[PDB]
């Protein structure tokens, strides 16, 4: 048989392409003439499956979708304090106040906005890096998680530098509060390459899905982020990625998003699924008119939201077999706190206060430290109990 | 052996209990009088399980935790539409502001502020209900929840209907703009009585695993509530719980949240647990002091934050055993999408285009509607084939 979701999707483009309001970013030619006729979806999943329809491939300018993803970077090359000294973790609009650099922290409210960005572009390598060095920075975070060297696009790079006067403002009045170091015109010619880098709708949705497990690549299983870094990332995309109108967008939605001006918009949904939606027209706030759409259908039809709980649970336990004096325990699945709280419940559920356990851990594909310590815990307390505790495990895993 | 989970509940009761920093309520006496040394913990799971240590079975008033229960109640008794015209969903200070109501909304900014609260218990049980009914059904809601009848403590009633000057304004205030339509009296005495109710620690940490649950309690296992009204009281509580601190704390904390002034956290991860703590100080803030850092605790030693996904995903399949010209596929768990879409790869990763297929859900816990329409797709799909799907289903859930 044939794979049921991509039909889906194929059905939302016919359905939400039906019409196409709003218009294209007016404030550059190439954004405002490119061809509004265009829209594609791809959800990519944890275990490394693509799902899309439309124009899924079609490469356009990732703009402000970069942010996330340069954030990750900055907090891997110079930890939490040094970022938080310099972007906070406020939501608010884009909309620049200075009262915000006034306040005793003397940063701007978050890494989502314009103004947190650039202190963001800044941190990039370090303290002495080159405005190349930081760029290419840039360039190498989006395609570690893409999976694919990216290129920018230097037409739309020329035509946003002729007109970058709003981002020079922010850089310059970033100098005066001591936030960015180097030249206003070099951090705003990196931020604005940053955001002229060339993605497609299925880049978004790969991309989207790292973030999505932790910092695991869906494709290779690979870790290309710490997974504190990852949930720090996708926090800040759901309290500040769609601004002040977050608080509706969490609710209606509840999919942590940022949308870029060319039509892009990134979804990251934590331990289920990668999206990318593309479709050049913008509405009244500037975000994709039908990638926002559509973003409420995933989340409404499928259930896919961020207050929709999804877990293990006690399924952690495949099944327990009092042989006669030995008992198996077998387990599955990805183990982290909710499984392993029920390991733990399974194993007091036996009488030990059976002269042999065993634990068998071919069945589970991974276990996080909080897992592995509480497991572990476990197994000291049943040995505690003069019972025999004997762990196969293939893989050590444990 | 004995569960370990409420040994580390323990631990941290007395570590963090070394110290008691902040001050009670200075507002009322019997809220400034309590006794400071009492500190308890509670965590429960989705599967019934309650962990708790220190003063978890001490009563106190729910004060501002009782918002997210009425709130879940008026949606209930008015619809989505009813309650949406007259409590918005922008996240905001406690601090009011006349020009939040002066907005084409009319509507205070949320549910998680007094404003808002006042014009969720006037929504409590109809257009004609009367004090006294809507009284008993912000009691219900949340006795129903804790499972069990709870009572209105008079003695903090009546000292703060002494000092009820800003919520009458509040009042006042809302129904110059049509926001309440009773008397001011009334709504802030409905509203006070309604903060007056006694609870435990314990009581919110089951309280909050029915919303974690998306209604379901899990003692009883019984719906209490439709799940797309728990997704919006959890979604609230994320956005709006922590006030404009909610960014801060949701990066930091990750745990939908609210606070009382009696000393009481009230805490909903979807899908994982309740939870719930008591510790009368509070911070600059009004929070509990202690309460607050338990939360962070909770969340850094077991990773229980919001943006770490744990879910079923592939698990849902059992095992895959291809017999000889038959296929047995057997099914595990809570299968929403992330489960049913794994569902539908392994059917599509069998070549049809094998001349019977078995689903067995013995081993499946639940389904949601999505989950059995994705499912019940890859049935037909199958069919169409030219193969043979028998679906043995003892409990019909399919």
């Amino acid at each position: 048989m044939r794979h049921p979701i991509p039909d889906y999707l194929a059905s939302l483009v016919t359905e939400l392409g039906a019409v196409n309001p709003g218009e294209t970013a007016q404030y550059i030619p190439v954004l405002a003439e490119a061809d509004p006729d265009r829209f594609g979806i791809a959800l990519a999943t944890p275990t490394g499956r693509l799902h899309c329809a439309g124009d899924a491939d079609v490469e356009f300018t990732i703009q402000s979708a970069s942010k996330p993803f340069t954030y990750a970077a900055a907090l891997v090359d110079r930890g939490f304090a040094a970022v938080d000294r310099q972007v906070g973790l406020n939501p608010s609009g884009e909309a620049f106040n200075e009262l915000s650099l006034e306040a005793e922290s003397h940063r701007p409210d978050n890494a989502m906005i314009n103004a947190g960005a650039l202190a963001v572009h800044q941190l990039l390598v370090g303290p002495e890096a080159s405005r190349k060095e930081r760029l290419d920075r840039a360039v190498e975070i989006m395609s570690l998680l893409a999976g694919r060297r990216l290129s920018v696009d230097w037409e739309t790079y020329e035509s946003e530098m002729a007109v970058s006067d709003r981002n020079l403002s922010l850089a310059h009045m970033l100098r005066s509060y001591g936030v960015l170091q180097d030249s206003a015109e070099e951090i705003v010619a990196g931020y604005v390459a940053q955001c002229a880098v060339l993605v497609t709708v299925k880049d978004l949705a790969v991309m989207g899905a790292c973030l999505a497990t932790g910092g695991i690549h869906p494709m290779t299983g690979e870790r290309m982020l710490p997974s504190i870094v990852a949930r720090r990332v996708v926090s800040v995309m759901t309290s500040s990625g769609m601004y002040d109108a977050a608080g509706q967008w969490l609710a209606d939605v509840g999919i942590p998003a940022k949308s870029g001006v060319a039509g892009g918009v990134l979804g990251a949904l934590p331990g289920r699924v990668g999206i990318g939606v593309f479709s050049p027209r913008l509405d009244e706030v500037g975000n994709s008119a039908r990638g926002v759409l559509a973003c409420r259908r995933l989340s409404e039809d499928f259930r896919l939201h961020l207050m929709d709980g999804d877990s293990l649970g006690g399924t952690a336990v495949r099944f327990v077999e009092r042989e006669g004096d030995r008992v198996f325990l077998h387990l599955q699945g990805v183990i982290r706190f909710g499984g392993a709280e029920a390991v733990l419940d399974a194993l007091t559920d036996l009488r030990t206060g059976i002269r042999t356990v065993v634990l068998n851990l071919a069945r589970v594909d991974r276990i996080d430290d909080v897992g592995r310590r509480l497991i572990a815990e476990g197994v000291r307390r049943l040995q505690a109990d003069g019972v025999r505790v004997e762990v196969e495990d293939p893989e050590r895993i444990l």
